[PDB]
RNA sequence: UUUUUUUU
C-alpha cells in the first residue's frame, strides 16, 4: 500500500480497488487515492510514501515527486525537522516510510518513521562524509561505450571512444549547432550506459527542449527522466535543475556512481542568466557578469571522488546560433569540464552521422581512461585525421569502422 | 606540544594520548592540561592585523581564513615587533581564559623563521628598490624525459627570471594548468632554496587535489565552488604573506591559476562607480589584481618575489581581453600557448613569436642569447604548428639544450 | 548615461 504506486497505476484499476473496499461513488483521479488512501487507515493497515527530501528555510522539509518534477505538489510528505536532525538529512536525500493522513487542521501527510535513506539503513546516513569534503580526483575508471554487437548506432558509441573517451566523475559537453545531432547521441550515450553500465544510476535532466523529446527519453532510457521543456519558464528550470543535482551529490554521498544527461546545459544558462539580480555589468552577448557563477557550479558538481562513487555530466551545448552569449557560455563550461566532443552542421547536412568533429573533440588526462596501446592507436589514428577535412575525416573514420563489428578488430585490422 | 602538530596527528593519537594524559574540544583539554602542569605549549600561523589593533594567526587547512583554532595577537605585541599582515609566527601559546574564546599568544619564538629582535627595524616591501630580474631561473631539468620538453623550449621562448612577472597566456584546454604545473616541478628539482607558493582561484576541484600531490611546495586553491569574496580574501593573504618573506630577503615564487578569474573576483567584490569599461569590467576593478600581479619584482637589497599566472583569452567576452592586455602592459614575460597547436595534440603547443620574455639579455649569457635570437629567426617565418613540430623535434635528439646547441653551428 | 546592443 504505496502513495506512488497508487498514482501510477491507471484510474481504472484504481476507481476497481476502491469499489472493493466499499466506498462512495468515484471524483477526481486525486480524490480516489485519498479516498483509498484513508480508508486502508481506518482498517488499522499501515500506509507507505517516499520522495525525494527538500528542506525549507524554517527547518522542516517535504518528499517531493517525481511526478511533480520534484516541485511542490499536493500528496508532498512532511518531514518534521526532529526527523532531519536525527539521521542529518539534507535536500535531495531519497526517503522511503511510513505516513499517515492529515489530522483536522492539517493539508499534508506527515512521515511516522523513516525505513530507508538513499536506498540504504537510516543509520548509515547518520555518519558520513559530505559532497563539500569529498576529495576530488580526475576520472580512473573508463566508462566504454561501444556495444559491440555490430549494430550501425553503436558508430556512434565507437567513434565517441576514439575521439574523446568519458570515465566515471567525467565532466563533458555534446557542442554543436541545432540539429547537428547533439540529442539523439545524448541519446545514443543513455543507451550504451543502460547497456554496458546498469550499475550506473542514470537521470536524464531535460531543460528548455522539445516536448516531444521528453516522451521518446522516457520510452527509451533504462532511467529516470526529469523534464521541463520550453513550455515553462526559467524559474522553474533553475528549480527542477536544483533538486536532480542535489538528489545526485546524496547518492555520490552513498559511494554510488551517478551519471547525469543534461539537454541542454546551454538552455540552463541562459536560465540562470534570466533570474540572476543585475549586477550593473553585462558580458559581451548579453550574460549578466555573476550569472554564470550558478550554471558554473552546477556543471561543476560532476567529479571523481577517491573514497567512493563519482558524479558524471554529459551535457549538451549550443554554438554558432549568431547570439554571442552562446559563445561565452560554451567557452566558460569548456574552461570547467574536462570532455567536450564537437559535432559539425557541415557534415551534418551530408547525413553523414555521426557528424563529429574528430579534431576538436577530445578529453582532458584520456591516458586515465585508456590502456597504453588503446592510447597509443589513438594518438596515431588522430594524426591521420587530422589533414582531413570535416566530411572527409568521417567518411573514412566510419567507412573503416563499418568493415569490423569492435574497435579492437579495428586496430587488429590497422596494424 | 605545538598546536598545529596536535591537529595533523589523527584522532587514535588523541585518544590514546588523552588516557595517557570533537577533535577541536579533545585537543583544547590536552593543551589545557599541559598548562596545569607548568609545561609550555606552542602554535604557529600566518598573521592577519584587524582594525581594531589586534590580530589572529591564520591556519594554513583554513586557507588563511577566519579558524577556531586560531591564536590572537596582543596589539602590544605587533607594536614591539612591527608585525604586519602575512608575518608566520611562531611562540607559547596557553589556553583562553574565562571569557575568552581563543588561544592567545605569549611571546613571539619566530618571525619569518628568524628572529623577533632583528625583524624589529627591517627595510618595507613597498620601500624596496626594483629591478629588472638579473637572475635566471633555469627550467630545463636535463634527465631526458618528455615532460622535459616544456621546460626547455620555455628556457628558449622566453626565460625566467627572480622577480619575473610573467602570464601563462591561452584559450581554454591549451595547456595552461599542465604547462604552470611543469614550472612547478622544475623549480623544485632546480631551485629548492626558493619558497613555492600555488595558488589556486576559481578553478577545477580536481587540479587541487592533483597539484598538492605533485608539488614540493605549499598549495592554497579557492576552487570554482567558492564565491568571489573568498577568493579575494585567500589570494590577499598570500601575497601579504609573500611581501613579508621577501622583507626577509628570501625569493619567492607564486604560480597563480588563474589570474584572470582573480580579477572576475575583484570586479564581483569591487564598489560600483557608476563608470564600466567594456566587456562588463568596472573601471575601478583591475587596480586591486594589478597591485596583486604588480607585486612580483626583483629586489636590489636582497631576495624577490616570482609570479607566473595563466590567462584566459579568445573566450568570447571581451572582458578577458581587457584583462589579458592590462596584465600584459604590467608584467615582463609572455607564454602563449595555441589551441590549433594543443587540437593538433602537439605539446608544448606554444606560440614561440608571440611568446618572449624583457631584458632577456640579463638573464642568458652572451653565447647563450646569440643562439637564441639566431633560433628565432629560423622559426618566424614557419607557421604555428610547423614552428613547435619543428623545434620539438630537434630537441627530442638532445637531452641538453647545450649540446642542441652545439648541434647549430 | 556606463556595461549589454551598436560590434567586427
Ligand atoms: N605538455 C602536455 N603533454 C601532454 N598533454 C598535454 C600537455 N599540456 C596539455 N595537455 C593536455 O591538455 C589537457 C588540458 O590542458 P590544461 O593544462 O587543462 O589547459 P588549460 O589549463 O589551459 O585549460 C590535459 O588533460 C592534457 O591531456
Ligand atoms: F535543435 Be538542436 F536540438 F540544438
Ligand atoms: F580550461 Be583551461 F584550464 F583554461
Ligand atoms: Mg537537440
Ligand atoms: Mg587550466
Amino acid at each position: 500500500m504505496n502513495l506512488t504506486e497508487l498514482k501510477n497505476t491507471p484510474v481504472s484499476e484504481l476507481i476497481t480497488l476502491g469499489e472493493n473496499m466499499g466506498l462512495e461513488n468515484l471524483m477526481r483521479k486525486q480524490d480516489i487515492i485519498f479516498a483509498i488512501l484513508k480508508q486502508h487507515a481506518k482498517s488499522g493497515e499501515d500506509i507507505f510514501g517516499d520522495g525525494v527530501l527538500e528542506i525549507l528555510q524554517d527547518g522542516f522539509g517535504f518528499l517531493r515527486s517525481a511526478d511533480s518534477s520534484y516541485l511542490a505538489g499536493p500528496d508532498d510528505i512532511y518531514v518534521s525537522p526532529s526527523q532531519i536532525r536525527r539521521f542529518n538529512l539534507r535536500t535531495g536525500d531519497t526517503i522511503s516510510g511510513k505516513i499517515r493522513p492529515p489530522k483536522e487542521g492539517e493539508r499534508y501527510f506527515a512521515l511516522l518513521k523513516v525505513n530507508e535513506v538513499n536506498f540504504d539503513k537510516p543509520e548509515n546516513a547518520r555518519n558520513k562524509i559530505l559532497f563539500e569534503n569529498l576529495t576530488p580526483l580526475h576520472a580512473n575508471s573508463r566508462l566504454r561505450m561501444e556495444r559491440g554487437n555490430g549494430s550501425t548506432e553503436d558508430l556512434t558509441a565507437r567513434v565517441l571512444d576514439l575521439a574523446s573517451p568519458i570515465g566515471r566523475g567525467q565532466r563533458g559537453l555534446i557542442v554543436a549547432p541545432p540539429k547537428a545531432g547533439k540529442t539523439m547521441l545524448l541519446q545514443n550515450i543513455a543507451q550504451s550506459i543502460a547497456y554496458n553500465h546498469p550499475d550506473c544510476v542514470l537521470m536524464v535532466l531535460l531543460i528548455d527542449e522539445r516536448p516531444e523529446e521528453v516522451t521518446e527519453m522516457q520510452r527509451l532510457v533504462k532511467g529516470e527522466v526529469v523534464a521541463s521543456t520550453f513550455d515553462e519558464p526559467a524559474s522553474r528550470h533553475v528549480q527542477v535543475a536544483e533538486m536532480v543535482i542535489e538528489k545526485a551529490k546524496r547518492l555520490v554521498e552513498h559511494k554510488k556512481d551517478v551519471i547525469i544527461l543534461l539537454d541542454s546545459i546551454t538552455r540552463l544558462a541562459r536560465a540562470y542568466n534570466t533570474v540572476v539580480p543585475a549586477s550593473g555589468k553585462v558580458l559581451t552577448g548579453g550574460v549578466d557578469a555573476n550569472a554564470l557563477h550558478r550554471p558554473k557550479r552546477f556543471f561543476g558538481a560532476a567529479r571523481n571522488v577517491e573514497e567512493g562513487g563519482s558524479l558524471t555530466i554529459i551535457a549538451t551545448a549550443l554554438i554558432d546560433t549568431g547570439s554571442k552569449m552562446d559563445e561565452v557560455i560554451y567557452e566558460e563550461f569548456k574552461g570547467t569540464g574536462n570532455m567536450e566532443l564537437h559535432l559539425s552542421r557541415k557534415i551534418a547536412e551530408k547525413r553523414v552521422f555521426p557528424a563529429i568533429d574528430y579534431n576538436r573533440s577530445g578529453t582532458r588526462k584520456e591516458e586515465l581512461l585508456t590502456t597504453q596501446e588503446e592510447l597509443q592507436k589513438m594518438w596515431i589514428l588522430r594524426k591521420i585525421i587530422h589533414p582531413m577535412g570535416e566530411i572527409d575525416a568521417m567518411e573514412f573514420l566510419i567507412n573503416k569502422l563499418a568493415m569490423t563489428k569492435t574497435n579492437d578488430d579495428f586496430f587488429e585490422m590497422m596494424k
